[PDB]
């Protein structure tokens, strides 16, 4: 039936990290609050993961996942050339995020990082965010 | 991972694009043609050998069976060798009729 709820432990975070990768992964997909909550619902629905686990550090640059074992961090994506990323947008995806949705103005995309299983960067670098 | 544009892929990419703002009603140009080429080469690794449209005056039909987009003239009363403004129009019946090959097999 429905998977019983369970919190994302360290081992579960790794297994879910690879489960999402095997499902195609999130590489290079642009981050967003809506995509964030969609990811949350996907793991509750298919795997019963209580969705109190997906959070990222806030400083500029890499946004490290605050649950240790989650291997999908956020990275800033480089400036889009004036020509022709705006014509590309009109042509294909006319509905764009505003970069100032992020407090640092940075456009964020998911990136996979296996080393995040061996260093809890979020807590090692920014303990004050806990 | 370059992959070539199959029928099922053309259907899906047709739908993905149409789902979003997509190409609907947008003025066609040789520039915008290549931009679409790149955006698909990059975002899905599709060799850009698929997006051709039949030549003559009138509606231009896509030469990849499964690509659900054609080019339609806009009434008004230039880039086009026939003297027409062209616009992208989604058309789901191209899933079931290879109009390009039916009407103009010459171009194959």
């Amino acid at each position: 039936p429905k998977v019983p709820l369970r919190t994302m432990s360290y081992k579960l975070a790794i297994d879910m990290s690879h489960f999402i990768k095997e499902k195609g992964g999130l590489e290079g997909i642009y981050y967003s609050a809506r995509r964030h909550r969609i990811l949350d619902i996907y793991l509750e629905k298919e795997e019963g993961i209580i969705p109190d686990w997906q959070d990222y550090t806030s400083g500029p640059g890499i946004r490290y996942p605050k649950t240790f074992g989650w291997l999908w961090k956020l990275v800033p994506v480089n400036v889009s050339d004036e020509a022709q990323e705006d014509e590309e947008h009109y042509l294909m995806h006319p509905a764009q995020t505003s970069q100032w949705d992020d407090p640092w103005g940075e456009v964020l995309a998911w990136k996979f990082d296996p080393t995040l299983a061996y260093t809890y960067e979020a807590y090692v670098r920014y303990p004050e965010e806990f």
